[PDB]
């Protein structure tokens, strides 16, 4: 609901982006979230940003894409 | 539309291009395009160049490819 | 013929395949081919590799399978 | 079998994944694997891990998800 | 008193670093800071890393060196 | 003179700056210069920065800071 | 000690490395090495490879060279 | 002789010199070298560049400047 289906189906809460496609320090939500807004209100509470990436699990480097509405 | 569907589907005009894989300097058409004419007019405004890239919103580096229309 | 009907349908030269599926500067072939043996020749003019892509134009960046009978 | 149908259906044992999506240094299992732990027991044999890449042959380099039930 | 003098003499707060020398979405700080524990705790306000850099003005991405005592 | 004397004592117009310390497309100043103001506006002549380089030939890619007063 | 002073004075225990550059998965040494043979011996015990890095701190990437004397 | 004295008083034969000042994939000259013309010889034995660097050993990447008498 907050990230679309397939390859980049995971939210997380990263340092930042490079490149368009790689997220950098990135953390599975410290809480859950329900929509863009909200998704982009729980990032910003540690300075991150809200990104779509392929994996489940944090990583310091993860192809990433930029969320929606958030 | 002016970007292929998928990965590379959106529309930015960048200062110039490296490797055939990387758009510097990017940032959203300042107005609507299209088609492959309206894009590159678009962009030469700034003297820019019409790339597809990986993320929709601006940035100074960016995975692109060259615009196919134009 | 020379590719899998469905997805990766449409032949390139592309001067190389990386990760295994994405070709890297990929163009139509210069001439028409029928067989494995003529997309290899035909590709192998220029240095290039043929591969079936999805895609039926150029691209610096295309999603691709090695070809059946290169 | 051990992964899913599609794109990412050729099991391998990697040294490691990065980007939460590319297998370094895969080849194919050295024996047949049945079953989620089955194929991580034997690559753990070489101290690699168990993905599902892109494609059926070794490569220094692969797009490939890790293994469900590895 | 924060940074060293020469090349690295510039105090900023960044999203992250990579490459153990390139800061990434960097800001001057955004009050005075004394010592390498103030630095510290006035980039951790924005979720940010303290790092010395060789520009005294923001950048997306600039050539910086790990505080020391931070 | 308009550098500082040292490795950084090269007078350049460049297209531009990355990571504050790397001037892009550089070429040494078509006429003298004697202070900050007058270099700025000779390079400004070809929509070029001011900078000061370790080498005093042209390069795609040099080390440079910023001109001071420039 | 074991690495030149200046940029690259940091000593590290990396998995490998690559371009003659860029050592991968590298941490600080286990204890204290105070030549080119501690050195290298210490970092033989998990299997790396004593590097001089631009970073203090352990990180996944970093800007690395060789070890000259060991 | 060969090299001014001071700081780059260390001739060293390097594959390449990067942005006007570092010199990469660093050795010291197989044979001896007395003037500019023979540092240039020898050095063009391997397709190396003749450089004067700071480090009297080899190095995959130094601080160094282009031979006077290259
Ligand atoms: C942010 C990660 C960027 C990784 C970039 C990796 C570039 C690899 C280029 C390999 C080129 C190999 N070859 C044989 C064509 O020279
Ligand atoms: C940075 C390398 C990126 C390679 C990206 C390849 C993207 C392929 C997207 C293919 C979409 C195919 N189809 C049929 C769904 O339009
Ligand atoms: C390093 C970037 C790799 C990007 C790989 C992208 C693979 C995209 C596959 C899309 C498949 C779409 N359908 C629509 C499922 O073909
Ligand atoms: C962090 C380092 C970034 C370096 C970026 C270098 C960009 C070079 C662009 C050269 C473009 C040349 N040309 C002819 C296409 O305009
Ligand atoms: C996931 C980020 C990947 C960034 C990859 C950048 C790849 C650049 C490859 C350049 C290849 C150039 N050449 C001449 C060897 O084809
Ligand atoms: C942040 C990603 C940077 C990727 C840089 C990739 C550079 C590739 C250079 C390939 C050069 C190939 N060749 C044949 C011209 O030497
Ligand atoms: C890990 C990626 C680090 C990327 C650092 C990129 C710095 C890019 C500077 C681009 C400047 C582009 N332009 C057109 C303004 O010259
Ligand atoms: C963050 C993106 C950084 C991109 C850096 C790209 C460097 C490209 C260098 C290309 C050199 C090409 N050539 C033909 C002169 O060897
Ligand atoms: C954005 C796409 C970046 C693709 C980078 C691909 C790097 C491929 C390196 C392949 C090396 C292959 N081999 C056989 C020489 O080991
Ligand atoms: C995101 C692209 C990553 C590309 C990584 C490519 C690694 C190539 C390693 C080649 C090693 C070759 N050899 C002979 C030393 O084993
Ligand atoms: C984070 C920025 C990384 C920038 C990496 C730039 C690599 C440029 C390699 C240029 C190689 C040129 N040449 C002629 C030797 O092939
Ligand atoms: C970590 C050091 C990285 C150095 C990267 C240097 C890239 C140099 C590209 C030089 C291109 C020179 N030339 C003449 C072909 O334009
Ligand atoms: C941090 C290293 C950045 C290296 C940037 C190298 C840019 C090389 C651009 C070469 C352009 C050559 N040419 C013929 C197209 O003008
Ligand atoms: C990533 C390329 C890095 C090149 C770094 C060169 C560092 C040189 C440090 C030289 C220190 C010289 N000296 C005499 C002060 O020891
Ligand atoms: C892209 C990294 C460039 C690093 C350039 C480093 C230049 C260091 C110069 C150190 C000079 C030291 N003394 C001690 C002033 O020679
Ligand atoms: C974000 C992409 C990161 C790609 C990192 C690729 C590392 C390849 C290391 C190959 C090492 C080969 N060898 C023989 C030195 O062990
Ligand atoms: C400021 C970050 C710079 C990262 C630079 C990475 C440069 C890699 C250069 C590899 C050159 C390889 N080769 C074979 C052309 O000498
Ligand atoms: C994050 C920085 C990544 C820098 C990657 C630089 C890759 C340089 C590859 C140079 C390949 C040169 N050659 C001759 C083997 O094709
Ligand atoms: C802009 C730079 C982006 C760098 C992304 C780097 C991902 C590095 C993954 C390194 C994994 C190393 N190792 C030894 C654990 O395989
Ligand atoms: C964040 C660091 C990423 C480093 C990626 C380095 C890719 C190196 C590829 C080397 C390929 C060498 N060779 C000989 C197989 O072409
Ligand atoms: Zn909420
Ligand atoms: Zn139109
Ligand atoms: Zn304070
Ligand atoms: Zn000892």
């Amino acid at each position: 609901n907050v990230c679309p289906p397939g390859l980049f189906s995971n939210p997380q809460c990263c340092a930042t982006q490079v490149l368009g496609l790689i997220g950098l320090d990135c953390k599975v939500p410290s809480q859950n979230v329900y929509d863009g807004t909200d998704f982009r209100n729980v990032c910003a509470k540690t300075g991150a940003q809200p990104l779509c990436c392929v994996a489940p699990v944090a990583g310091q480097a993860l192809l990433c894409q930029t969320a929606v509405g958030a």
